[PDB]
């Protein structure tokens, strides 16, 4: 997958010269230079989570997943999400399924504060054997307000916001590991396996925008595919983290042979979003974020570069 | 398909209020209000043309189709295309196929003058049984420079630019009509059937941008899905057209039972793009456009509203 994909990436980077000294030149998401502001643009699909949706005929939350994966990446550079367009490829245009998908699309756009301004629907029964949903979102951020990670310095404090559902990359691993052994109808800690796998991810637009406007913010990380590795990419300095105790479906996955080291490189492990603020702003940040979702101190940026030290687990990434 | 799709469209329009009195409010493509300019955004996929690409193992032009369908819609409102992101869903990550797709993506971005700034690739063999390519493009247009069609008035002259390949909607009809009877290897007028069906559509960015900057332009129509109906949507006035003679694969399709009336509602019939200019600017416009592709006078806007009169065919749409 990686070898083949690099042909697309390498061709794309060669097109950057076509906007050199032109409006919208490119500089989580791509930033386009519109002189008065950066336009941030990102693309993402739900992945194989729509397979579980199809098995239980529940599509009213998969649109939240698609919007969340897009808008949570936009806000990482400090951009305010503005609009989204979706790509829906289907085997057959089922009226009830489309009505279900539309419900989650509306609810997701509401929480993200965005308009769904267009898209395309492709009925291709010889090309699609089920349902495929993806989307592109655009946001705006002032030039002197981009959150890059350069301001991150040792002694900065890392704050985590609790997560909801599972992302597509980790969901692929959970499906092969848990479904053949337990079945979708297996009840684990009050929730059936398909409910654990179908549960929509969380939209963090509203608390993060309020945080940026009220608190000095140095770093913003969407804990999606890659787990804690999304935190390494922000800064060259290292981290000293005390992750929350393993719980929920992550506990069942860990009990089924996935090592802790790989748990934190694939799953969110209870933290869907991370923010980095100066030491003094801890109480200010925690008070704001907790008005929306449960937020807690995770650790700090340390001088020892690169490595993340998960203290209560003894893990180094 | 239409009944189910309206659930998505109706939900999307209900999200417009989420940007009311906010930056990027929405107002061929959607126009977002960024106060200093409109951001135009559009989405489109190649459709079933990638099925022919898979049959002959030729993918080095399908990326041109995807870019063309996006950027040709952007320029219809007068927007300069700026960037594109693509969505690639595949059964298997074939290294040679990805390298082929990348070649057409580069060439298409070059002709369109855009950067490919991102995207997502989804290897989902249980969801995709082949290859699926789509994309979203963004452009910029000043507020007082949008080409809406309101300036179109009777006696304005319609100019056509010659087309290249077939669009996805008409390609679906051609596939079922011609492949079982003739086979992909059937040679028709110097080109095999798969070559007629796989031939990439034309990118019109460069001539249309030059036209807008040098000539007074009242209307711009991308002749895609819908044929001449894309011209009706520009203005309430009617048209008096002399379309070019039927030729190429369109002639073979017409010989196989599709009536002329439906030919002009589905296929481009030799004109991929149309422009509407004041009567006086005919020679000015034709001289500019012909530096790029073959361009010719088609007719004029008339007082008798709505109806298009194809004079050399006796067709009314
Ligand atoms: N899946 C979708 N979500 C939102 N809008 C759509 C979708 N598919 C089509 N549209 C809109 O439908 C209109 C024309 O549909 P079509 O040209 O058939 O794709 C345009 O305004 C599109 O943006
Ligand atoms: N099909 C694609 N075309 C262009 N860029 C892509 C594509 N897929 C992934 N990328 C880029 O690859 C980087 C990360 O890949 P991933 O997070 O695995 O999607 C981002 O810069 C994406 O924009
Ligand atoms: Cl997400
Ligand atoms: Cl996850
Ligand atoms: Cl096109
Ligand atoms: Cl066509
Ligand atoms: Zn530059
Ligand atoms: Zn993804
Ligand atoms: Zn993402
Ligand atoms: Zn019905
Ligand atoms: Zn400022
Ligand atoms: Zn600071
Ligand atoms: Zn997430
Ligand atoms: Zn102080
Ligand atoms: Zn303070
Ligand atoms: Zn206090
Ligand atoms: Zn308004
Ligand atoms: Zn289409
Ligand atoms: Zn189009
Ligand atoms: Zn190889
Ligand atoms: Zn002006
Ligand atoms: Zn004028
Ligand atoms: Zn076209
Ligand atoms: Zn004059
Ligand atoms: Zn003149
Ligand atoms: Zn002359």
């Amino acid at each position: 997958t990686a070898k083949a994909l690099r042909a697309i990436i390498d061709a794309a980077r060669r097109t950057f010269k076509f906007r050199m000294n032109k409006i919208g030149e490119p500089g989580y998401s791509a930033l386009l230079d519109f002189k008065d502001f950066y336009l941030a643009i990102t693309t993402d699909g739900v992945g194989t989570k729509i397979l579980v949706a199809e098995a239980v005929n529940k599509f009213d939350t998969i649109g939240i997943d698609m919007i969340a994966m897009n808008v949570n990446d936009l806000i990482c550079v400090g951009a305010e999400p503005v609009a989204l367009v979706d790509y829906l490829a289907v085997k057959e245009p089922n009226e009830d399924v489309f009505q279900q998908i539309a419900k989650g699309l509306y609810e997701g756009a509401k929480e993200a504060g965005i308009a769904i301004v267009g898209g395309e629907t492709a009925v291709m029964p010889d090309l699609i054997n089920g349902y495929d949903l993806a989307g592109t979102a655009v946001g705006i951020v002032e030039k002197d307000k981009v959150v890059t990670g350069e301001k991150i310095k040792p002694d900065d404090i890392v704050i985590g916001i609790s997560s909801s559902g599972i992302h597509s990359n980790g969901l692929t691993l959970a499906r092969k590991l848990l479904i053949p052994k337990y079945g979708l109808d297996y009840e684990y800690n009050g929730k059936k396996l398909w409910e654990w796998l179908l549960e929509p991810t969380r939209i963090y637009v509203k608390p993060i925008l309020k945080l940026i406007n009220e608190v000095e913010v140095h770093g913003l990380a969407h804990i999606t595919g890659g787990g804690l590795l999304n935190l390494k990419r922000l800064t060259k300095y290292g981290f000293e983290l005390e992750m929350p105790p393993i719980d929920g479906i992550f506990k069942l996955i860990y009990e089924n042979g996935v090592p802790l080291e790989e748990m934190f490189r694939v799953f969110n492990m209870g933290v869907g979003f991370m923010v980095i603020v100066p030491q003094e702003e801890k109480e200010n940040a925690l008070q704001i974020l907790n008005k929306y979702y449960e937020s807690f101190e995770l650790g700090k940026v340390i001088k020892e570069p690169e490595k993340i030290k998960v203290k209560n687990y003894g893990i180094t990434l």
